[PDB]
């Protein structure tokens, strides 16, 4: 139990990638609360599974493109279980339109969720974090490698994050905390499910053939937010099947 | 007259960096319409430096904050001189705070000068421009190196140029329209002088020694526009005096 | 035991981040032979310890195989030799240079091709590079930095062409064992990290330079 | 003639991008000297073509104070010899490895020491580089990469060591001469862009690794 008497907080948590890094922390002994935007249903289930399993978990539904919803979301979770040492920016909306074509509202909009808000949960998550924590970012492959057109905004949005990581490095260094870019390739979601004609191709750019599983993300970003990752900051780290190469 | 007979958009072309851009792309040859969000006077002293000179120049006040005067500006480009064959991007907002410390609205600031402008005055400037154009964005070498604490959310808005311009590269090759970022170090402006103890702490991390110059940006950005650069295209080109060597 | 059952081999396994990473592997279960003709073993024992210099190309290739001799095919290979030399560009000495590119290039393709042609699908090879690949603040360092570098294409390519087999190849960069959290860092924290990557939770992760660098380079 | 006056050292001159470049150095006023114990120049010309081998550290050093000899101290050199062989990470001969590294890094190391030993403050070293260094899409590109990659740690370091002195540091990294544009690149293209930082205007460009490859690895 790695994480035994941690706080984490994980921004999109319900689903996918986010609800597999929920369940690891919890796993590892971390007290997780996490935000949805949706379904409480699908929240309860994985509440859930860190529950059925002996671990402490708060759902806390919230819009990540709203900042007075994050901070309070951060307050919250700072309330329930104490100062936080783990924050994982899992918010994410990968959206496709080429340059002449995509809608000034659908750019604003990813720019809120997988941009703002990374910056907004981070500077909240920071004010109430002990020192010796770790802030995880999961950026994207496509900030390295746009194989094809309608990727720019998605792709502006990501890489992003590299001087973010950077910058927040630097500011939270002093404090023995860690700032960290998990850049994944495809993975199998209900949303992006490796089905279809699409992922074939996709799966032919990377040297692994294969998707990627919510559980490999979980891991990696697990061992980052551990005792054993206090060494590794300001990095992009891609887990991307070769998509990158 | 390397760009005889061309139509050049220059957003935030009446200071610094900005004004050099107009004068080197009007001295070879283009017509050149350019944005100033402040100054009547400095405008009107760069658009006498195009024409005292012999060359055709548009002035436009408009608020890189403000998406529809950016789409409005282009438009009234294209009205004045035809369709564009070169778009450059260089509006840019320099504000530090660490990641606890900055302001929600400092941040939502700089995302849409550095960012959401970016992308607007690109995606309007695309629809009206010619085959075998040009487009070049102003990002920074902080994309890459961030030495000190403060910068985390300035070198986000320049790390997301990376990839926006891999991605619009990809849209706009078709139309064998490039797409390049050209990342400066420290250069010598009128509100970032070379001049006092920060300047200095600068140049030491530099292999050159010196801050840059307007003119030798200018120069750079004259090549990538011409008519030698045609195979340049989704990079992102660093000028910066060694500073992220 | 995440590495029960598995076949490592370190090449420079004898001190530092070479042996921290030889210890932890063996910890977490695998056999492990190192360099660092001559071996020391102890009976019953899965560390197998050979002393041959990572310049002849031959004898690297001979103790990969004495490695297969006992314990099977490999699983994992890590590459962590490394010569160090600072020299300004115009007063380098060529052998010095020469030095550097045998050993901290060469040598690394010499025991990934040997490794590949004797390892289970599934495996693992991890380069140990530096974070001077990315950041050379100071001068001296220029060749050194180049030797580093090279492990970035040469990390690429291999992934291309044994992800077929399921193999990864991924290349870790340490910074010292500029800096943002205020320390060095640990051997232990490198061997952790090679650990993760050469285990069975990181089979998604190939082709990546990851950096491991305090900061170094932010 | 933005190179009126200037004195420049082509490795590599002799056909395809190398003879582009010295045309393009030429033509803007430049003395050039190449190499592609012989050579061969014009009465009254400042071109001098001088056949010796990039592998051999002795004879380089040579050629380039035989440069030095005609025309002064060299204000530019550009490397651009270079070694493509193809070959799994399995499969390629070591003599294969062994002359990418000879032609592609090493020459390169030995070429810039020399250059940097008779170069005027204000001076220009131009590597020829690749896009595989950042892009490897295929499998087959292993050592061809690794020798590729390392130009920038060499550049970052070689900036670092020679910017007191004025003298710029680059790696031009072609792409064929994946696409986003629909063509490869002309010769006359890259040597544009090599005339481009040899010249005044880019002393303010240093270390960097500036791709020009028509969006392969975007």
């Amino acid at each position: 139990h790695p994480l035994q008497g941690k706080v984490a907080f994980v921004q999109g948590g319900s689903r996918g990638i986010g609800a597999a890094i929920v369940k690891r922390l919890a796993s590892e002994g971390a007290a997780v609360a996490f935000t949805y935007a949706a379904s409480a249903d699908r929240a309860e289930a994985v509440a859930s599974a860190v529950t059925t399993a002996g671990g402490k978990v708060l759902a806390i539904k919230a819009d990540s493109a709203d900042a007075a919803a994050l901070q309070q979301a951060v307050r919250q979770a700072v309330s329930h279980f104490g100062n936080l040492d783990i924050l994982v920016n899992n918010a994410g909306v990968y959206t496709l339109g080429g340059t002449e074509e995509l809608a000034l509202d659908d750019l604003d909009r990813m720019l809120a969720v997988n941009v703002r808000s990374v910056f907004v949960a981070s500077q909240e998550a920071a004010r109430h974090m002990n020192d010796g924590g770790r802030i995880i970012h999961i950026g994207s492959t496509n900030a390295e490698r746009v194989p094809f057109g309608g990727a720019a905004v998605y792709a502006m949005s990501k890489s992003a994050l590299v001087g973010l990581t950077k910058g927040m490095a630097r500011d939270l260094g002093p404090r023995s905390i860690t700032v960290n870019n998990v850049q994944p390739g495809p993975v199998d979601t209900e949303m992006n499910p490796d089905a279809g004609e699409y992922a074939d191709q996709l799966k032919q750019l990377m040297a692994i053939g294969r998707y990627g599983k919510d559980e490999e993300i979980a891991g990696f970003v697990a061992y980052l937010a551990g005792p054993q990752a206090g060494y590794i900051t300001g990095a992009s780290l891609s887990i991307d099947g070769g998509f990158s190469a």
